[PDB]
């Protein structure tokens, strides 16, 4: 439940039972051979795992420092790492006797991923999405619609991802008997931060095996963008006990940290409680939650997962920020240099890795988690 | 050179030298250990091969007949099989001493695939080709120059690229995107797509312990279909079925079913089937932009004539139903081209027994087609 001070289960009493039953079922199935055979079978044949580890040779030699490798989550079915978690939880929900999935989404990749999983398993899917995000993400909304899910626009509060979560939590309170709330990042009340991390850890486990094959040694740094923190935990987690492996999380610096228009919860936020968890949140002078921003819509969440708050506290992971302008510059750089169009979220990690590689030596190694493909962001990059 | 009477090399004398040098370079490098090492390394780490073979269980059980398996080329980097060919040809060109790739594009997936390969290999890329306007900006982002043409039609891309290549062949490779054009292009593209069928054979043997009863693939120019077909051609019991674009109906005249309703003739350096009016080349149509080409590859013309493969058609409407069906039933949004294959596999599956096995080549993902499906 806790990662030092952070985490917990800050929910109305009515959700304590449901959360206890999710925890029981997860403990019962996480190590069950059939559940794992089925999960791995879906990951292989449907999602297309393992994803490759790619050496960005031209980008490395152009910068002239450390080797930059890219963990290719952009090649997962759906175009993002979110699928790994969606197909982990959705069959668990089925085993618990649930017939409906609900979820929040901001960039729409988790919403799409939840819809894909629901379609495959034949479950009802309702996706809560902030009205401002629905207009912003018309295409992923259509993907969700074509996959048989209903997208419910949220007109509460600030009409974005935090508001979608509040509506989903409200729905789940009234529908938990037959509905699973498929949370899409390492956030929410226990056990969700742990469950989502566990279903994303496959990324790090593959990357470890793959870098050992390519180089014979663990990397010097792993770099991942951080919204709520699931792609980063996924690649970080299997290296946590490899002490010499540096872990860097990249948050959205937006228009700048001094601009007040960013999404860097760990960097500039303060401790608070929201959506069932005690963690870092961007909050105003008075004490309520602050409006976040990023050019990358998947980084627009004003909080971060408790496990990252923890890793930051014990100084196991370093957390940095990169701006809209730097992320956009990385999006173009990778596209022309390596022929890979990254998600704007992932471009933040690419951007920081480019800075760090220059400062590092030629025989050192960085793995960048390329969390998704950029197809969804073409209209945004045009601007 | 030929596949039966079909194929060949009917071009101006000025292209005979360039094509001859391409043949020789391809012969030199096709089975070169190092060339294949590079190619396989890029196909693995960059393109994400192998792609999985997926058992569409919900779809299979709903229809109530043969097992439907999908070869997931939708998961290849770029979202389509066209990548397999682009990444095969581009290093060949570089080895030959070229610094520049040119290409045609219909649905933009080849245009993008070429741009992607060119970016990867640090080669200049100029492409000839609104309906797939997301792919047009993808190309720009990838560092390619798009040359819009002024017929102003997609077949005029294949026309314009040849004109350019006549002048620039000393340092320019014309990267053809399907199993079409003068020898050796239909062979080269087929060879580079055959990795699809080599994977599928090993995967279906792993999964079912036997070869499939039918392989179904959509057919535009015919490359994804040749890719999956070719390794099974010598397996007699495996039926091979190509699905052409039926458009608004065969009786409407607005289709791209070259093999089904076209006439034999010469175009773009090859003898094959084309849609013709007076014997003159005729415009095609399909809701699936990748199938919207009046001609077809000579190896399919050959396969049809010897009856090794059967060629059928699926209408725009049928393709649209299959698009929605696969999305809703299996959580896979297929390319509209690929949706023709799914639509035919669904009819065929119904007739067949529960023990029988169909592999559908899912040639692409449908992210490119969302606007088109929206308007419909
Ligand atoms: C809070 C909503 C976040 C979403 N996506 C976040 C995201 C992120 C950031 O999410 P995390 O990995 O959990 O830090 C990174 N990469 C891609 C491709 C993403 O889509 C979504 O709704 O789709
Ligand atoms: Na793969
Ligand atoms: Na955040
Ligand atoms: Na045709």
């Amino acid at each position: 439940m806790w990662f030092g001070e952070f985490g917990g289960q800050y929910v109305p009493e009515t959700l304590v039972g449901p959360l206890k039953e999710l925890e029981k079922a997860y403990k019962r199935f996480k190590d069950d051979e059939e559940f794992n055979r089925q999960l791995n079978y879906y990951l292989k044949t449907w999602a297309g795992r393992p994803t490759p580890l790619y050496y960005a040779k031209r980008l490395t030699e152009k910068i002239g420092g450390a080797k930059i490798y890219l963990k290719r989550e952009d090649l997962v079915h759906g175009g993002a790492h979110k699928t790994n978690n969606a197909i982990g939880q959705a069959p668990l929900a089925k085993l618990m006797g649930k017939t409906r999935l609900i979820a929040e989404t901001g960039a729409g990749q988790h919403g799409v991923a939840t819809a894909m999983a629901g379609a495959l398993l034949g479950m009802k899917v309702d996706i809560y999405m902030g009205a401002e995000d629905v207009e912003r993400q018309k295409m992923n909304v259509f993907r969700m619609k074509l996959l048989g899910a209903n997208v419910i626009p949220v007109n509460s509060g600030s009409r974005t991802a935090k508001d979608a979560i509040n509506e989903a939590l409200r729905d789940w309170e009234a529908t938990f008997e037959y509905t699973h709330y498929l949370i899409g990042s390492v956030v929410g009340p226990h056990p969700y931060p742990t469950i989502v991390r566990d279903f994303q850890s496959v990324i790090g486990r593959e990357a470890k095996a793959q870098i050992l094959e390519a180089e014979g040694q663990l990397p010097d740094v792993i770099v991942a963008c951080v919204g709520g923190g699931s792609n980063a935990m996924g690649i970080f987690y299997p290296f946590v006990n490899d002490k010499k492996v540096k872990l860097v999380g990249v948050e959205a610096g937006g228009k700048g940290l001094e601009s007040g228009k960013h999404s860097a919860s760990l960097n500039a936020g303060q401790v608070g409680v929201l959506h069932g968890m005690l963690s870092y949140f961007l909050q105003d002078e008075e004490g309520q939650i602050k409006p976040s921003h990023s050019i990358a819509p998947g980084l627009d969440y004003p909080g971060v997962g408790p496990e990252h708050a923890y890793l930051k506290k014990i100084q196991r992971a370093e957390y940095v920020t990169v701006t809209d302008e730097e992320a956009l510059k990385a999006f173009h750089e990778l596209s022309r240099t390596e022929g890979i169009i990254p998600a704007l979220e992932s471009a933040h990690a690419v951007a920081y890795a480019m800075k760090l590689a220059k400062e590092m030596s030629r025989d050192e190694i960085i793995i960048v988690n390329l969390s998704g493909r950029g197809d969804k962001d073409l209209d945004i990059v045009l601007k």
